């Protein structure tokens, strides 16, 4: 049972290689997970200079596995089901009068380090906007839902939310999130029923990281199946 590797605190790995408008940028993160209390505490740092697009509209991107399913929902849990394999996360994101990312993602575990090995790719984003721009503020958030849908065809699921990120000067930046996870191995995984993922983030700073980063704290809940 992929679940029974979650039971404790799972060191976690995130690699992130990004092209926003052919400007590339590599982000490196690392933390640990608790699944019990769908507790992330996450540190990313990028490789190659300050980042071309401001850190919270990469939050999504760079580990639902980790969301505490309660006890009545754990049948629906398809994250865990898909362990060790692990399972491959798309997603595009579409920023409201401005670029969209695309996004391919492979979580699984390496050993005991549970990974997530990203591929970014950003087009028709704006200078004179938000995210070229640097015109978010520096704020984790809740929301919206994770609403999550099976998928029979592909043996996996979708979902769907909305990001609102903060304007710095009033105003919100709107992020259309489409997702679709499927699994690599050939496992029995598990289709849920209709539910959605409660998220809220903390983003801070660490003092003494000289390198453009963000510290990253996170707890996702599974919920919206009743009885």
């Amino acid at each position: 049972k992929g679940e029974e590797l979650f039971t404790g605190v799972v060191p976690i790995l995130v690699e992130l290689d990004g092209d926003v408008n052919g400007h590339k940028f590599s982000v490196s993160g690392e933390g640990e997970g608790d699944a019990t209390y769908g507790k992330l505490t996450l540190k990313f740092i990028s490789t190659t200079g300050k980042l071309p697009v401001p850190w919270p509209t990469l939050v999504t991107t760079l580990v639902q596995c980790f969301a505490r399913y309660p006890d009545h929902m754990k049948r629906h849990d398809f994250f865990k089901s898909a362990m060790p394999e692990g399972y491959v996360q798309e997603r595009t994101i579409f920023f409201k009068d401005d670029g969209n990312y695309k996004t391919r993602a492979e979580v699984k575990f390496e050993g005991d380090t549970l990974v997530n090995r990203i591929e970014l790719k950003g087009i028709d984003f704006k200078e004179d906007g938000n995210i070229l721009g640097h015109k978010l503020e520096y704020n984790g958030w809740c929301g919206d839902n994770v609403y999550i849908t099976a998928d029979k065809q592909k043996n996996g699921i979708k979902a769907n939310f909305k990001i609102r990120h903060n304007i710095e000067d009033g105003g919100v930046q709107l992020a259309d999130h489409y997702q679709q996870n499927t699994p690599i191995g050939d496992g029995p995984v598990l289709l849920p029923d209709n539910h959605y993922l409660s998220t809220c983030s903390k983003l801070s700073k660490d003092p003494n990281e000289k390198r453009d980063h963000m510290v990253f704290l996170e707890f996702v809940t599974a919920a919206g199946i009743t009885l």
